[PDB]
């Protein structure tokens, strides 16, 4: 598919018109791990898809100063210069999920609906309430390609086949390929926004839904759970023998779920 | 097909073979409820599905005392005769979810797996947390039959189009006809189990699933995210536009959700 590259320096594909949906992928990922799963799935079609690759991740340079703050301004950049003050969807996983919320509390008025996985809320690792990973082994599987990845997807991944596997492959790897640590690491020392329990505590004033995994060990479920009942329009998803992952591991129940939230706004 | 009738006088279908399901449905419903909206929405074909009218409802006979210590009785005596001591998976909606969670307190060791809709968890109305209902009007109905139940459908589904008004036909209107209001009424005068704090604190030791809607004005949502709190297999499914005919207002999500719990199980 054709790349573009803001003026901001963001790497993004665009793909279709009508109303905007904006992709934030997870922290050491990049735009491979969205589009490749979104696109396939029946009701995305009539939206202009987006997606972007973070700072220091796919094909989007390391910004200094390496912090969150930097990030979302960047971020926020980079959104006007491609839709501009047209309102939009957000789609966030892991760290791209905090950045969602940041940016739907930012542009409060331009926001749609906002749709997470696994999202970070407290970006701070030391602060998290996570849950404990697991394997579910359900088929042996030998790898050929890739090995070297394989520790990192039974780690990570719960729900262990055959399936499970090429899509680590298609979807996670071409993003650990790419990610750039050193500028990681160094955003991590200036991870969180001084925001961050506004977030914790706002009623967004639209459709605002969340997945999350039990054996998430990454981000957890607790903190987002907690989320939910002061947001009127909020909705979760909490499942079993699901992890960080979760994507792979609840490959149907995330298209179910992004295609009736959907539904939720072009209502 | 056949409708049986166990020597405890519960009305129930039995349909395929495996492992059991057993179905239980909303108060004033009865097993047409549940059994014509599971047995076309299937990946229930390899398990033997069981679907109970509860006492007072359907074609189970009334009960005396008529308090929910002895509806719970009497289920699990029809229980151990229709499959004695064979490993079960239950369902429950609204009241019958609080008998499921009865249910699976007591068969602790033969109840595989739970999955709610909309639950009571805390029998007494007074004491509940709920939800606000609304409508979401996304056609006009013209109703032809059944014009004396449209109120209710209006006042309890959200999602309100042509569909939802025939599913609701189908599915709320045959228990309607049937349940014995006189029953319904005084059960509802001992309606909390006697051990109905232990309900709300136990960690179920397998699956134990739930669905719920944000607009749902009898039970609400926030007694059952609590319990998902302390429940370490616990998982949720918490909609909007979502009430208390949450099988009607969100088919689909549901006959979803059942078949990844079945998976789960499996
Ligand atoms: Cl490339
Ligand atoms: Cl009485």
């Amino acid at each position: 598919m054709k790349e573009y590259l803001t003026r901001s320096n963001i790497s993004y594909f665009s793909i279709g018109s009508g109303t905007p949906i904006i992709f934030l992928h997870g922290l050491s990922l990049d735009k491979q791990s969205t589009c490749l799963f979104f696109e396939p799935l029946s009701n995305v079609g009539q939206y202009q898809r987006i997606y972007l690759d973070l700072p220091g991740m796919g094909n989007s340079d390391p910004i200094s100063p390496s912090t969150s703050d930097n990030v979302l301004e960047t971020l926020i950049e980079a959104i006007e210069e491609i839709i501009g003050a047209r309102r939009f969807i957000l789609y966030g996983h892991s760290y791209g999920g905090y950045l969602a919320q940041a940016i739907a509390f930012h542009l409060k008025d331009q926001t749609l609906g906002v749709f997470l996985t696994c999202p970070v809320i407290t970006a701070d690792h030391s602060k998290r309430l996570t849950g404990k990973h697991i394997n579910i082994l359900e088929e042996d599987i030998n790898p050929v390609e890739n090995k070297e990845y394989f520790a990192d997807f039974l780690s990570m991944n719960v729900i262990i086949n055959n399936q499970a596997w090429h899509d680590y492959q298609n979807l996670i790897i071409p993003g650990l390929q790419k990610e750039d640590k050193t500028f990681i690491d160094q955003l991590q020392n200036n991870y969180s926004f001084t925001f961050e329990e506004k977030l914790k505590n706002i009623n967004y004033q639209f459709p605002f839904k969340i997945m999350v995994g039990r054996n998430d060990q990454v981000v957890g479920y607790q903190e987002q759970l907690k989320l939910i009942n002061h947001n009127e329009n909020g909705e979760i998803v909490l499942l079993n023998r699901t992890g960080h992952n979760l994507m792979i591991d609840q490959r149907e129940a995330v298209g179910f779920h992004f295609d009736l939230f959907l539904d939720e706004l072009n209502s």
